[PDB]
């Protein structure tokens, strides 16, 4: 539960769009090093409340962000303007980091299009580095949107979440 010491990292802003995501108002610089984070223990209107980001991306100005669970413009409007906490010994953890493709083996790659509707982009097939990064390979699936072969950089900002119990991978990439 909520841990005796703890930082603030943000804030919860306004709702923003139909399916729950939500401004977010980050501590750290760069902004996004708040999305390293797992878990959040945000402080709402209902009490605590444990939550994990499943997906973010940079809107104009700010920051738009996605937790598991917030699905409705409903679900937003009740964590709005709530303060995020880590633990004070709570240290980053992007998945990129924690996750090799032996981990990986099989899982769906979930992008995003334009309107903010999660894409099967397909299956990860291969995960090699180049000398300079690491390349993620995505193969098209009878679930997939259509049958091209994509290469996805293995960067914490593309690559956010890594969620084995649910077999997918959700990545801020596109159709085109
Ligand atoms: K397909």
């Amino acid at each position: 539960n909520v841990p005796e010491d703890r930082i603030q990292i943000g804030q919860l802003r306004s709702a923003y769009g139909l399916n729950g995501w939500l401004w977010v108002y980050s501590n750290t610089e760069p902004m996004s090093n708040m999305f390293d984070y797992l878990p959040w223990y945000i402080e709402t209107k209902a009490g605590w409340q444990t939550v994990d980001v499943k997906r973010w991306k940079p809107h104009g100005k700010g920051l738009v962000v996605s937790l598991k669970g917030v699905s409705d413009r409903t679900g937003a409007e009740s964590l709005v303007a709530s303060n995020i906490w880590i633990a004070k010994s709570q240290l980053p953890k992007a998945d990129v980091d924690e996750y090799y493709w032996s981990d990986l083996k099989g899982l769906t790659v979930l992008g995003l299009d334009d309107e903010e509707q999660e894409v099967n982009l397909g299956q990860i097939h291969e995960l090699f580095e180049t000398g300079a990064n690491d390349v993620m390979v995505v193969r098209a699936t009878p679930d997939s949107i259509d049958s091209e072969e994509r290469m996805i950089p293995w960067h914490k900002d593309v690559v956010q979440r890594v969620d084995l119990e649910a077999g997918r991978i959700y990545v801020n990439w596109g159709v085109d």
